[PDB]
């Protein structure tokens, strides 16, 4: 702190509070992160570096009477507010369109350095007035979590970002949260029922998960059209191929780009009340 004059409290992250604040010299306004090893410190710095258009802008981090801040670029909105402010004509599919595809971009980004976020949900993912949407808060909601962490895989890799990422694009355009679990197992069972219970078939390798269970119940699959109406053809065969269970299979960012779904995309402005 210090150097920084906290404006407000903006947030109470996972890893600690987000306050917006004001820099004494630069003058400029900041997004501080005050969190809770040098490892901590090495991995941190290497995010420093990580430099994205769709990823929030680490500005400096100071690690002082041995605290940890985390100094980014402040942006106004983060998306869960805006849905929650859209809710009543839910965000303009041109709209939900442009964010989706600055998103697989910085995932694209990301995942092209061995970077996963791990952890994405619409409180994580931030707006400006000009029609940006950035990835902040690099890795209590279950929600947006991948089943093959559910299930007790350690080594997942960056499909699950791409996992999260389709569970926040159908949120969008049903304005419901596709799986709200409470539970793990409640979210677990939840996939369970709109995508039916995993087997060998659809994911090799799933039974011999560290927690899947034999006695898990048995629901079949309902159909996209029924979870997601009203996306067209190209949204549901996009949504469908970043919910595929077997990671393998899961589209990848890059993939999901060259997407027909997006030949028609654009940059709207959204209307945001600040
Ligand atoms: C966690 C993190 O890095 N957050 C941020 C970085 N820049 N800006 C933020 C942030 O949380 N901004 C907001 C400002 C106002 C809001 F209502 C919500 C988010």
């Amino acid at each position: 702190m210090e150097n920084f004059q906290k404006v407000e409290k903006i947030g109470e992250g996972t890893y600690g509070v987000v306050y917006k604040a004001r820099n004494k010299l630069t003058g400029e306004v900041v997004a501080l992160k005050k969190i809770r090893p040098s490892t901590a410190i090495r991995e941190i710095s290497l995010l420093k570096e990580l430099n994205h258009p769709n990823i929030v802008k680490l500005l400096d981090v100071i690690h002082t009477e041995n605290k940890l801040y985390l100094v980014f670029e402040f942006l106004h909105q983060d998306l869960k507010k805006f849905m929650d402010a859209s809710a009543l004509t839910g965000i303009p599919l041109p709209l939900i369109k442009s964010y989706l595809f600055q998103l697989l971009q910085g995932l694209a980004f990301c995942h092209s350095h061995r970077v996963l976020h791990r952890d994405l949900k619409p409180q994580n993912l931030l707006i400006n007035t000009e029609g940006a949407i950035k990835l902040a808060d690099f890795g209590v909601t279950l929600w947006y979590r991948a089943p093959e962490i559910l299930l007790g895989c350690k080594y997942y890799s960056t499909a699950v970002d791409i996992w999260s990422l389709g569970c926040i694009f159908a949120e969008m355009v049903t304005r419901r949260a596709l799986f709200p679990g409470d539970s793990e197992i409640d979210q677990l069972f939840r996939i369970f029922r709109t995508l039916g219970t995993p087997d060998e078939v659809v994911w090799p390798g799933v039974t011999s998960m560290p927690d899947y269970k034999p006695s898990f119940p048995k629901w079949a699959r309902q159909d996209f059209s029924k979870v997601v109406p009203p996306l067209d053809e190209d949204g549901r065969s996009l949504l469908s191929q970043m919910l595929h269970y077997d990671p393998n299979k899961r589209i990848s960012a890059k993939a999901a780009l060259a997407h027909p779904f997006f030949q028609d995309v654009t940059k709207p402005v959204p209307h945001l009340r600040l």
